[PDB]
């Protein structure tokens, strides 16, 4: 109970002294998850968590110190909550529809399948984490920004990106859906301002609903993607045609 998530906090050097994080851990994660994450640090892969990045509805994302590769690496750790909307991106997809959908199994399919997605798209060349490793419902990841804070998302941009090269950075977007459908054959299917963030280049995040182009929607969730693009940065003051940008990223 509480006993039970203050031992493992105390054991992941997740202290008082660092503002509100403990108190934010204690009640966003539960004993099996914090386990989990001890695992990982015990293991080595963790070297110290830190501050709490974001808590949401699905999922939380935390900031780590760990190891990868055999260097010290900036972790964005990202927690899927063990306890429904999301079951057209699960089946249909192929390397799951034939799968055995445990309930108490489906959150950790959930976070397996946004590793593997990371995977595919990285390794494509699309703008992604680099993804690390997983356990359970846990995901570790590449850290996007520096100094232990997130990079911006486009939306938390806003207006600052009539500052910046916003024509540029919407043919980086549209670059990277164009290879994440040519060469890694998946579509994102929430791309939104919401889940791309933007250091030197957009990187894009939340991969974990992302499907291979034999789902039967795929082309329904790309053009949903790329209309939802374009009006945003409609906003900024970016002109794009709907037809070009998909022929552009179909092939066409
Ligand atoms: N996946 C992931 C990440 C999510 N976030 C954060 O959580 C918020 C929720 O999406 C987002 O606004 C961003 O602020 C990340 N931050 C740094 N590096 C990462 N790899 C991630």
């Amino acid at each position: 109970d509480l006993k039970k998530i203050e031992s493992y906090l105390d054991k992941l050097r997740i202290k008082e002294k660092d503002g509100e994080e403990r108190k934010i851990y204690a009640e966003v994660l539960d004993g099996r998850t914090l386990k989990t994450l001890y695992k990982l640090s015990a293991k080595g892969y963790i070297t110290a968590m830190g501050g709490v990045i974001s808590t949401g509805k699905e999922a939380n994302v935390f900031y780590a110190d760990g190891v990868f590769d055999g260097k010290p690496v900036a972790m964005a750790v990202k927690i899927y909550r063990i306890e429904d909307k999301m079951d057209e991106y699960l089946y249909g997809d192929e390397r799951f529809d034939m799968r055995r959908i445990s309930p108490k199994e489906k959150v950790f399919i959930w976070t397996e399948k946004e590793f593997r997605n990371l995977e595919r798209a990285k390794e494509a060349g699309v703008s992604v984490p680099q993804p690390y490793t997983y356990m359970k419902n846990v995901l570790l990841m590449e850290f996007i920004g520096e100094d232990e804070l997130p990079a911006p998302t486009l939306v938390e941009l806003g207006r600052e990106l009539k500052e910046l090269d916003v024509e540029g950075i919407f043919n980086d977007v549209v670059e990277n859906v164009k290879r994440l459908y040519q060469e890694a054959e998946l579509v994102h299917a929430d791309l939104s301002e919401y889940n791309i963030m933007y250091i030197d280049k957009v990187y894009f995040i939340d991969m974990g609903q992302a499907v291979t182009l034999r789902h039967p929607m795929a082309e329904s969730y790309l053009e949903r993607d790329v209309r939802n693009i374009i009006r945003f940065f409609s906003k900024y003051g970016v002109k794009a045609d709907f037809e070009e940008m998909l022929k552009e990223v179909k092939g066409e």
